[PDB]
């Protein structure tokens, strides 16, 4: 029952990073003496609630082999004024007496809030004592101080300094692969039916931290019990209890994960095959994003630093969002998406650029920039420009912007050193429209009588989103006939695929979302955005 | 006199959940052992004041069969600091000593306010002690901690974490059926006249929580006593005391319920019969809302996910609110209505979307969107967009918007994934007008000389609101004639039905509300909203 590294999933990188700082010095002390390293003695784990950073603490407690002392934030603050000071002092004194040792301070924000913003005098005295104790740890003393907080910005800045907590590890939101690892860990003692495919549950559990995935496994078991209890304890029933995929899907539907609104920094699942049409832009994006990462030596050879800012602009529904996700996928680079409405609803723009820096190859995408232009907006745009200037081209963070309104985009964002690579995403041509329909219909069963070539030549001027709407309306016709066919059978297989007749009905009321007059305006700005940075038509 | 489950009405599902989480593990521990799920240990009951959560606590205390300890937040906070700390500690200690046990903390917000926003130090110490005690409950110990608050957002977020009050049950505003149940519960010991129909009172008591209904019964009985005494104790008078429907209606008229301004999440009472002539829109809304819920298998089969966003637009007074209510009714889905003025009058949009998520099949309606456009407005619209983008299409929450001003609707709301299903609600045609008049006159007696076809022919270009106005004017004419006839009879039924002369009088000054020029503009915007998302007529 004792927790170990095997009970933690989704943070393989972080655990190895912790081991290198807690276990490796003790196993091989001569490595650090040989090279002259100052091994870290302050480690701060941070991340949203439920990510498993108290679990990591329990793992290090039971695996490090060094004396472990656990300080709980609320426990210290629940004591009287004098007794909270003594417990902190006794914590460090015992650690130095039993070196090597690890002091773990869970819920550091409870002990060490910002002194400027702290009201009580006793609380501020505890923060001061912790700083004194942290500074009182001699280099000889083999004492590593670990801390965990889900509010890192609420901690006193003095503690996040050299010599004090100076190494920060993010136990963040797990990705799809990590979610599967957690589910496997939490289903080891739960009977599962043969139809349970935890891979699908992991892929569908967006926004779920390990704490949420633990609840999901628990709830699915209860739903299994509910089904049996409702029908009905006989031993046959007890031996027939096995969580089925239906229970997991029921649990996933009712689940309300706590990390839905957190920014995601995972590699997207969109590939080139999801776009297809924009061949030239694919090649251009590879050179702008892929080459600096894969072939950094060649750029050093030719002596010119790559520009790491791009701007997609064009008519709505032409794949600007898909392109940003596909390129990050090809490079296997993290992807942060910040839609324009999110920016306006929000020192938080600085955090986004901080997250992008932590993700070493990262594509930082600012979608729907037209919202800022159509609009706080001045503060948001100026903050973006300052952060872009603070992002060096030598760091593998690529900034991409997308706008459906190149007519109202501030020229400061196009300045060299900023989104100066201007890529125009036009309406698809007939050949492109064929590929878009093929891409959209991959998952759908289509009858042999459907000619995508005919659809492409009928959807002249149709944006990529419009073509998706035709497919959606084609499927709805198939579902309608499927339901009607089922009623006839019950009241007295029938439609297995999406036939041509469905597409005929789908295209009856279809109209292009971008008018030819609008296309003329977009083609005008394909020639004048580069020149929309001086006086222009303002005088 | 002891309170039990029979004394609680309206919250049947919540009581079932509480039984499953409290009683069922003890009856069949082997049932949980077999499937490897550990029952929960923290339950938070939340809801507006008076909904019966203290009543639920009393019921569980008298029915669970496990040691029950009650902690009243005001009682703890009325004691000195050490006394309050000792009382909490003793509560938890006694609960652990007499397991299985339930600790109920009534008014948890009084004990555990947000520490950042708490001024005193003793309060913070109490909150920290509560957290420590919650974390000190071992898995082996069979202690379930329950808490009740009418201000869940005022509770310390740390207490709503995993391993803490991690399961929340909403004891919310009862619906008509629940109101009838509560009224029946509270009329068990009150003598009722044979003419008392509690169903009508329950239907008419909008915004009444159980406490308001208890007060309503008490006030009706007081009104009966008052009426009897005003005439006048003789035993005949005492035995003639029976609450009549007049007393209940008087009490209901004088009652001022506390939950009037709370958002309602009930299934609406509007059916298709209240609309009539919008058959194509009815079928479309069925396909959009009902099919995903009833036939998810077909959507998964054809491989394309359904869009969960709709936008009604068209001339004013044509039935956009009625359509949303009726579609919510047909699917038996919960309905939340938020009007534009409400949004502008308000971190609360997130609350609306959370409520929508809790109601599993829910139609979230944003009516009178023209108010935002005519206007805080930017913040509201950006929050709406962000929340729409956070609502996955795999969850059965459907978002509908209605606007009488398609000319000033922000294009971001029409983006694919957002309210991209644009449905146009035109002025009714002659047959639609006939159906509207038939629907509006169902409850009203009408003379056989009234020809609805003639009215429909005369009301060319009239909206549904105008036809309802015509009906209201006819009824006013009938009431006036009835009053005049009554006066004549008293000073010396004559008007049993609404004759065609009344309709002739009503139609005399009736004019259409949507001009033909406005009809032309609406018909044009029926072609250009899909295209109002790029440059458009801005350059
Ligand atoms: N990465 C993970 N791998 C496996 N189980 C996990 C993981 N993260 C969370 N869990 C489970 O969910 C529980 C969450 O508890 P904690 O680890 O204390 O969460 P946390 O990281 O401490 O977040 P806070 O800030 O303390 S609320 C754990 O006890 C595990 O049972
Ligand atoms: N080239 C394309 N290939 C395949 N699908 C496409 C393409 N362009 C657009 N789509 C579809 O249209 C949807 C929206 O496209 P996006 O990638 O968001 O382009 P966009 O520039 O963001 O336009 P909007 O304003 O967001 S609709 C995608 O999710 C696809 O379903
Ligand atoms: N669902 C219900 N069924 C029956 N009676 C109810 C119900 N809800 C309230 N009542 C009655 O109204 C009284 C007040 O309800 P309480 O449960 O005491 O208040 P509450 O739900 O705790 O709200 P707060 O937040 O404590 S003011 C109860 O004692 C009952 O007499
Ligand atoms: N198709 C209809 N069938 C029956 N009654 C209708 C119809 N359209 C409108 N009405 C009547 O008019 C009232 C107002 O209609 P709504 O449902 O509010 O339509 P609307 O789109 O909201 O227009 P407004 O601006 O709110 S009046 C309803 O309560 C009905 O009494
Ligand atoms: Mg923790
Ligand atoms: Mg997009
Ligand atoms: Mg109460
Ligand atoms: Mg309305």
């Amino acid at each position: 029952n004792e927790i170990g590294y095997d009970d933690i999933g989704g943070c393989r990188k972080q655990l190895a990073q912790i081991k290198e700082m807690v276990e490796l010095p003790l196993r091989h002390p001569q490595l650090f003496k040989a090279i002259g390293v100052k091994p870290p003695r302050g480690i701060l784990l941070y991340g949203p609630p439920g990510t498993g950073k108290t679990l990591v603490a329990r793992a290090v407690a039971n695996e490090s082999g060094s004396f472990f002392f656990l300080i709980n934030g609320p426990e210290i603050m629940s004591k009287l004024a004098g007794e909270s000071e003594s417990n902190l002092r006794k914590a460090f004194e015992e650690a130095e007496k039993n070196a090597p040792a690890i002091i773990f301070i869970d819920e550091l924000d409870a002990i060490a809030p910002k002194r400027e913003k702290t009201h009580g005098e006793v609380e501020r005295r505890i923060v001061s004592q912790l700083l004194t104790l942290m500074d009182g740890l001699k280099q000889r003393s083999h004492v590593i101080v670990m801390a965990a907080t889900n509010r890192p910005n609420s901690v006193d800045p003095a503690l996040r300094r050299f010599g004090r907590f100076d190494r920060e590890i993010e136990i963040g939101i797990p990705d799809s692969i990590g979610r599967l690892e957690i589910l496997r860990i939490h289903t080891r003692n739960i009977r599962l039916a043969e139809d349970v495919e935890l891979e699908k549950i992991a892929n569908e559990a967006h926004g779920h931290v390990g704490a949420d995935l633990a609840s999901l496994c628990s709830e699915a078991a209860l739903q299994q019990i509910r089904n049996k209890m409702n029908l009905i304890i006989d031993a046959e029933v007890l031996n027939s209890l096995a969580v089925t995929m239906d229970d997991f899907r029921w649990a996933l539907g009712k689940s309300n994960p706590s990390a839905l609104r957190e920014t995601t920094v995972e590699v997207p699942n969109v590939t080139w095959d999801d776009i297809g049409g924009l061949e030239n832009v694919k090649r251009e994006l590879q050179e702008l994003v892929q080459y600096p990462v894969e072939h950094p030596d060649k750029f050093l050879k030719f002596g010119m630093t790559p520009s790491k800012g791009v701007l997609f602009y064009g008519p709505p529904g032409c794949g600007k969002t898909l392109l940003a996700k596909a390129i990050a996928n090809e490079c296997q680079a993290n992807f942060i998406s910040i839609k324009g409405p999110e920016l306006l609803t929000m020192a938080n723009v600085r955090d986004i650029f901080d997250k992008a820096r932590q993700a070493a190859p990262c594509v930082l995408f600012f979608d729907e920039l037209d919202s800022i232009a159509k609009a706080a907006a001045d503060r948001v745009i100026n903050q973006l420009l300052t952060e872009m200037d603070g992002m060096s081209a030598k760091k593998n963070v690529f900034i991409i912007g997308a706008t459906n309104r190149p007519d109202i985009i501030d020229g400061a964002i196009l300045r060299p050193g900023r989104l100066d690579q201007l890529i125009y995403i036009p309406l698809p041509d007939e050949a492109s429209r064929v590929n878009i329909l093929k891409a959209n219909l991959r998952k759908s069963p289509i009858a042999r009588d459907v000619d995508i070539n005919f659809l492409a030549k009928a959807t002249q001027g149709f944006s990529g989103a419009d073509l998706t709407e035709i497919c959606q309306r084609a499927c709805k016709q198939a579902i309608r006939e499927s339901i009607e066919a089922e009623i006839r059978a019950e009241s007295e297989d029938p439609v297995p695929e999406i036939t041509r007749r469905h597409f005929e009905e789908a295209m009856r009321f279809a109209r292009r979302s971008v008018t030819e007059n609008d296309v003329r305006k977009y083609e005008m700005f394909a020639q004048t955005l580069q020149q929309s940075r001086g006086i222009g038509n303002n005088f």
